[PDB]
Parts: C-alpha cells; structure tokens; sequence
C-alpha cells in the first residue's frame, strides 16, 4: 500500500487564495498543490491531485466492469472522414478541435466517440448472439469551450469515461439503459456524493431514456425541480443482479420527480410533488446516460442478423462519467473553512502522520515506526516529515483534505500515546502508541 | 484478482493474417484481436491489448516509484508559446503536430514535455534544499511520423513514460541519471526482455550523456554494435538501495563497448573488443536516457539557490520508455509458430480454462469451480466458455499467447483429472481437479 514522504515528494501549497479563482473547488485545487494551469482550460494534475484522479479513475472502473461493460481504448485522435459519415463533422460546431497533419489529411480531437466505437462495432461483430454488448474506456476529450472556466469543472482537456451499448432492438437498449443506471447510482454514493439522476434533455427521439446525475449546489451550473424523499432513496449493494430485472429499482429512482430545467413541467410538478417536499435549486452535472437507438447504425450501417435471421441497425445508448470534474463537484460538496474533506475512498492518502517536533529522536522514531507499520499493512500513508512547527502542519494537513491525521510530539509520546484525528468532523481520540495502527 | 468469460468477453480473433502487417509483432496483435487501426499510426486498443498495456504501465510505475521519481500528470495540449521559450517551436521540424484553436492560439499536440516540466518546476522550486528531484508522467503523446509502419512500433499516437530528473549540479544530475539507468535495467527485465543500454546520441533532446535500452531483434530499426560479452549481466534486484552508490552498477554495465550506430566509432569498436563476440546487429529501442546539463534551465530561467546562497540554473535529465511499443517489441522476443507467448508478469491472463464440451454439465460445472476458485485465489483467469471445438479453442489460446491453459474434458474428467499446458513449451500434463489450484497459487 502506497507511501510518501512529504520531504521526499513534491506538493506546493499556496499560502494565500489565488486571484484567478472564483468558485471554492478551484481556489482549493490550487491552494492544496494539485492543479497548475499550462493553458485556459488545460491542466497539468500535480502529484496530489493525479492520485485523487486516479481513485476516482479506478471507482468508476470497478463499477463499469461490475455491470458487464468491457474496458478498451480509443484515441484522442480520430480521421474527419468518420465524423463526415454520420453528418456530425460541420454539424457538432467549434467547440471541436480540428488538426491537420503533415499530409494535410483532417484530424479532430475526439470530443467523444459514438463514430467510432460503432466503427469499431460493425467492423467485428455481426450476430444478434454477440448482444447486449457494452464497450467504454476512460479518456482525454477536447471541447475548445467559448470561456474555459471553474478550473476542472469546464475545461477544454477533460477526462471522461465514456461507455457505448449495443443492442438489437429498443427493448435491449433499455435494459443495458438500466444497467448503466444502477452503475452510476453505485459510483457516485462511493465518492460520498449524493447525485441524483434526472431525466434530461432528449433529442428529436422523444420517449423517457435520459439522465443526467446531477449533485445538488447553488455554485452548480444546471438547474433543478426534486422532490426531496429523492435524497432519502437507497443505493443497490455490490451485490446487484445485472443479468436480472432492475425496473424495481430504476422504478423507485424514477417514480419520484427528478427534473432539469430542460424537460421541466410546472403542471406535472404541481401535480405530483406535496408543496412542502419540492426544491428549486441548482446542481453539478457529474454524470450522463443517453440511448439513440439507431442514431448512429443508421447512417454507419452498423447492421447485425435478427433472431429471425434479417439485418437490422443496432440500437445503441451512451455514458458519460466526468471523472476529472468529479474532482470539482467532490471538493464543492466536502469541504470547510479549513479546506478539503475527502471521502475515504478518493482519498490520495488515507492518512498524514504530523511530526510535532520533527528533529527531537524519539518522536522520529515514532513516526517511522507507524509510516512502516502502516504501509506494510496496505494503508496510504503520507508522513508530514518537514522541518515544521505544529500549526503549519496541521494547517495543511487540514487543507490538502487527508482523512485522518496522526499527532506525534513529546508530549504524548510520554505516557506513549498519539493523537488521531478525523478530518470529517474533527473527532479526536488520544491513543496509545500500540493501538493506533489497529485502526 | 481478474477474471472473465470469453462469452462475456470482446475479442475478434482474425482467421488470416492481415495484408497490412509488415512484421510478426503487427501481424499477431491484429490477429489475437488486440489492436484497430483507426488512422495510420493512431491505434484503438482493444480489450486485450489495453490489459497487457495497462501490466506494461504497472511494471514501469512501481519501478519508477522505487527509484523514488514522483508521478504527476502534463496534458496533452501544449503551448506554442512555451517551445518558443527554448527555441525547440521550429525544430521538432514536420514531425510537431501544430494545433490552432477556436481563438486562432497556437498549441501544439506533445511529442514530449522538458519545457513544459520545466515551466512547472520554475514556478514552485527556488531552494538546492528541494534536490534532487524526478518528476514523471505516463501520458499519451504524438509524432507525426512520416511513414507511420510496423504497427505499434513506428505510430503516431504513442503512450511514452517520460520523466525529468533536476539537480544542483552536473555531479547530483549524474547520481540522478544512474538512478534512472539502473530502474531501466529492472523495468525491462521485470518484463522478461533483454534490454541493452549501448551509448547513443540525444538529438532533438540534448546532451553530450546518453543510452537507448535496445532489445536485440532482426526485425528492428536500430544498429547496434555490442561486444557479446554485454549480454549476461546481473539485474540488480527489488532491494537495490537507490539513496547508495550505484556507481558499481553503471560500471559493471558499461565497461564493455555498446554503441548504437549514431555514435559507434570502429577504430575503438576493434581495439576494445574480441572479434568472435563482435556482432554488428538489429535491435528495438524501448527506453532512453539523457543528461541535457543546463539546456533548459538556461533558456527558461529555472534556477535555484544553491549551497553558496548563490542563484545558477538546475542541470536536468529526461528518461522515457516506449510503454506502448513494448507490447510490440515483447511479441517480437516472445513469439513461434503458433503465436504470442506472453511472460508472466505482462500477460493479461495467466490462465485460461478450455472447455471442450460446451453444455454438458458434468465439464461446464467442473469448469466453473475452477474458475471461480482460481479468482478468489488471486489470479488472471480466462474462461473459453464459447459453442466452438477443442481445436479452435486450441488455436485460439495459443495465439493470444496466456503463460498457462486448464484443457477440460469429460475424457480426462472421467478420472477426475485434467490437462495443464505451459505456453512456454508445450509442456503437458494430467493432475487431479483438486492438485491444479495449488500448483498456480
Ligand atoms: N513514435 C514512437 N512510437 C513508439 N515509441 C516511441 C516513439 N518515439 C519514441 N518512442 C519511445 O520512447 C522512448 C524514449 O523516446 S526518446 O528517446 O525520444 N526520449 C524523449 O523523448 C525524452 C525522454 C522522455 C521524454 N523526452 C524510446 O526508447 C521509444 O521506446
């Protein structure tokens, strides 16, 4: 289990709030030594912030794969001439990259990959038997967004994991619909947010199958009409039968009003919602489900054979994860006047050994001792080892958001003991120097 | 520990070898369904093919890491800008993918990163105190390659770890760089390969300091000129003590001759070298070191306070391995006839159970303890649950090369016993259902 030494890694804190930030993601992404901005919109992750995004890189993975789609990899970089033959080239606008190369041949960075995991698709896979089918990775998308913003939250290089189902009727569709669904229930409750699905907008398809996940705050940029007991609604166990019937639950997510103010009805809200279980206000868009059906195998002529034995264009769903603007909407949603609160499980350490007279021997032997004992027992443990008095450590240790600290100085370590903390809610247990490890 | 079902699973198998495919390593990863092209030299990486570059990248982030470099992550997007600082804008030549976005601002699309590392470090490191210091990244980057050729070896878009060591001086930036030496020695080797580091020159990057770790192979762009004698030295191990004097080790591994051919010299080659282990010969390039002095630090004013509370520039290195090449150039030394022979610690399973009665109970459920246990037990597990034959399932998993398959019958099932096939060689073997568990774990 991994394990740093602060002298040993590289971690600017910023003693004072930068100018250029306006929302409190941002300002504290950049404070706590992980973000610096190379250009509008574009991010280097600095070494705390690229383990936080690679947690949350892994979580979102699990639960792909706990729900049956299959992991790849597509490029950033795709041909014009795929994007030509479904008519979204000139039509998706100039918010898409276009590159030339030496041989003058059109390249785009990918915004997304609809083309060209159906290319992918038709190219292979030819039987009704292959179905349901999901495809995803995770990876670097361009928007070349009018006004790049918020620092991680609307960028121009962004990170997302992106997923594509293949079905041979609508019926299929909206069962790996209802997969991806529960998935993302799941994912987000494990980064300690409560995002709310929400039918969305559609397109000229109409019908139901659209959702965004949309985590609740007045900074959010999306607005919202809920019905409150939505908050109160539980999320499936790891134990979910994914080849079973999930309308029950997707029934219970759905039948409660859930509402962006795209596809909001006033009529229908005043109808269903009892005046004091109502809530207009704001939200972050972490999340997106999307079935278009034959979109996409229309135009490609992405065709498989029927369990009748004709050709018919596949039906097709995608969804998007905005995993380096979770990042963004994690911290927006968990933290304090002293900074950053990360859940546990998108932690980039799960706890900060505090040397409190660093230089005096025995307390460093103490803090050796844990560092050892804690990372051979696969705990991320990051050991505050600076030349540094106690307030600046607990400072930081309190603003880069670890879960837990540990205070070590002479003081305790006379009647060996040390002082745990958690950062979520400032518990505090002093402890014997033995017992600590046994969490 | 990571297991599937092929019926479960995304993998197309091609039947013929593609026309396209110049050279073994392409041809196999077509085949063994674990590459697309989507563009000349821009590759999609199917299910297979991400996974073993996904153990690729592991092996190179631990052993980085135990090297104490430290990751971070630059984006794919550059500024113009920025290159203009060092001068490098007008001398990557046509190979720079030059980016002009909506607001007409000159980006460019990374072929790699000392600029911009440096443009981070200047900005936060002001004391010798903070040195030495490697930054690193595994990070997706692109050549425009004129001729993009032999799969994933020669593309366009490539996945390269590419790491910036930064010193006080020329004697801290050597220590740095022997550090980083010593770690490739240990990457390559984790992965089953004979990497060579022979001297080299550093072009486009800089310094008069440099090796290129080249694994030896007839159908690789790269002249090499080695005394024989270079090619059965010690690997350092796990426990190698990085803070020490690696001195030793360097030493050890280039006292004999090892050039490539931009910097072989044949008056020394001869005069140094025993002509019966003198071989002339072709390898592949899968990593690079340099030492670049002040070349960046200069141009771009990165400096640090040093011990004489004076200010000079910090000397740096850059190092890179060819994460996505190596898939191609490990087939290249791990392959025969019948396909792909991954070494254990690459491979994206280490083993797979063939069924070779689908739907008869008595093989399918004695296969599915077997898979089911073999995952619980910590372990790469594979599944041909497929409606093909014995024979196919044969072709099939011994082209995509797992170290090991389980051959599952009601032949041998009768006896309650199974087969157990190492890749390796062919090496077979009957044991009971019971006995094979224990002998993987
Ligand atoms: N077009 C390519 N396709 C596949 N792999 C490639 C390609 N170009 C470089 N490589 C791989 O990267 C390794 C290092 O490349 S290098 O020698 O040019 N070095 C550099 O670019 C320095 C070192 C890292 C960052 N800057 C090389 O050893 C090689 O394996």
């Amino acid at each position: 289990g991994s394990h740093m030494r602060l002298s040993r890694f590289f971690l600017p804190i910023l003693k004072e709030n930068p100018k250029e930030a306006e929302i409190v993601s941002h300002r504290l992404m950049l404070r706590a030594g992980m973000l610096r901005q190379e250009a509008a919109g574009i991010y280097a992750w600095l070494p705390l912030g690229h383990r936080v995004l690679k947690k949350i890189e892994q979580i979102v993975r699990e639960e792909q794969n706990r729900a049956g789609a299959i992991e790849l990899l597509m490029p950033t970089l795709q041909l014009a001439d795929l994007w030509r033959e479904s008519g979204r080239y000139d039509a998706y606008g100039p918010e898409m990259l276009r590159i030339a190369d030496r041989h003058k041949r059109e390249l785009l960075y990918g915004p997304t990959n609809e083309e060209m995991i159906t290319e992918i698709f038709r190219a292979y896979i030819k039987s009704y038997k292959s179905l349901p089918l999901n495809l995803y990775h995770i990876q670097w998308k361009f928007r070349d967004e009018q006004r790049p913003r918020f620092g991680v939250m609307r960028g121009r290089e962004f990170l997302m994991k992106d997923a594509y189902s293949f079905d041979v009727d609508e019926a299929g569709a909206r069962k790996s619909y209802n997969k991806m669904f529960v998935a993302y229930l799941r994912t987000f409750a494990r980064m300690g947010l409560k995002a709310i699905p929400m039918r969305a907008e559609t397109g000229p398809i109409g019908g139901d199958l659209s959702h965004e996940f949309i985590v609740l705050a007045e900074t959010g940029e999306s607005g919202v009409y809920i019905d409150r007991d939505v908050l109160n609604l539980p999320v499936p166990d790891e134990n979910v039968d994914y080849d079973g019937d999930l309308t029950p639950i997707i029934k219970q997510w759905t039948s409660v009003y859930a509402a962006t103010e795209d596809v909001h009805e006033p009529a229908r809200y005043e109808s269903e919602v009892p005046e004091a279980n109502r809530l207009n206000t704001r939200g972050i868009e972490v999340g997106q489900i999307f079935y278009f059906g034959t979109k996409y195998s229309d135009s490609m002529k992405a065709n498989v054979t029927g369990p009748d034995g004709t050709d018919a264009p596949i039906h097709g769903g995608s969804y998007g994860v905005g995993v380096s603007r979770l990042l963004g909407a994690i911290i927006e949603a968990c933290h304090d006047d002293n900074g950053i609160i990360w859940p546990e499980a998108v932690a980039p350490f799960r706890v900060t050994i505090l040397n409190l007279k660093q230089g005096d021997a025995a307390t460093d032997a103490a803090c050796d001792q844990l560092y050892r004992e804690l990372s051979a027992k696969g705990v991320d443990v990051l050991y505050d080892d600076t030349d540094q008095r106690a307030g600046a450590k607990f400072a930081t240790a309190d603003l880069i958001g670890i879960p837990w600290q540990i205070h070590v100085g002479p003081r305790g370590l006379a009647e060996g003991k040390v002082e745990l903390k958690r950062r979520s809610d400032g518990a505090r247990e002093n402890l014997a120097l033995a017992d600590v490890v046994a969490r």
